[PDB]
């Protein structure tokens, strides 16, 4: 399967994201390089990316999921809502049924391994869920401000990695 | 915290740089300031300096390091072999468990940005790591000769000296 992937958020101008425990812009580029070598491992053939700095960053992340057909064009982020010692947990966000069909797959998986906030349809017009031509979903891993949540993420980040890949290619690596 | 930082390399006689598609030894400053703006906006209490033209450099560097207390001290170098056009990457030495605390916060965060070489212990006797009163790293930014390390480099060098300074202080700026 072909797959566009890119990591949320830019580090520095417009477009920066959360902090807590964690920082978002951070670990969605970490956790990418991990979901591309499962990816790979899953025999997908993987076309990622990310935008450091740019005014045009939503557009630009849209181009690497729009270089090439793909058969999923997913964007990792991290959730934030207000600090926590409670699991907070994991949501996959889709606009259309095209993009529901992974974004089920992948939150049943997750929701193994952190609290189940479901797959979930876009309440705020996404601009990545609007401007890919391949079906789009927007994974939102876990809290940045939930230790717990957190606290296992930290440990278990390849089992993260492997868990959105297992979902993605619909199949065990 | 408190930092002692340093830029790699004389810019005439003994102890100059490498050069490629930028220059180590100019780049080596240019990043240095950088950083001192960063770190400080994080907070943190800063020394830096360096060394222009001596043939006594190698001490004299550590002394900069070595006037007053710090919590670490970094020299700031740029990595060479042979002119690509592929990543080659990025990599932090150091030579004593004090000193690799750092050395892989640092190599964390700017293993987001270039191909990920390392948290490396030093097998080649380096001066700055066995001179320094505080614990010591130093980092090998990027190569100066790949053309895709310099291609992100000479475009984002905030966001190389954003990174280098969340990594020596452990926190988002
Ligand atoms: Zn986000
Ligand atoms: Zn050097």
């Amino acid at each position: 399967m072909k797959v566009a992937l890119t990591a949320g958020h830019t580090l520095t101008g417009k477009g920066t994201g959360a902090t807590g425990y964690i920082n978002e812009g951070t670990e969605n580029r970490i956790l990418m390089d991990l979901v591309v070598k499962w990816l790979k491992k899953g025999g997908a053939t993987v076309y990622s990316g990310k935008v450091d700095k740019s005014n045009n960053y939503l557009a630009e992340q849209c181009q690497i999921a729009n270089k090439q057909n793909v058969d999923v064009a997913v964007q990792i982020h991290f959730n934030a809502d207000h600090t926590t010692l409670d699991k907070m947990g994991t949501e996959t966000i889709y606009k259309t049924n095209n993009g529901k069909v992974y974004a089920e797959r992948v939150n049943e998986k997750l929701a193994t391994i952190f609290k189940n906030r479901g797959a979930k349809s876009d309440a705020r017009g996404l601009y990545w869920l609007s401007h890919t031509k391949a079906p789009a979903i927007l994974i939102e891993v876990c809290f940045v401000d939930s230790k717990a949540d957190t606290d296992y993420y930290i440990r278990h980040k390849d089992i993260v990695a492997k868990l959105i890949a297992e979902g993605i290619l619909n199949k065990t690596i």
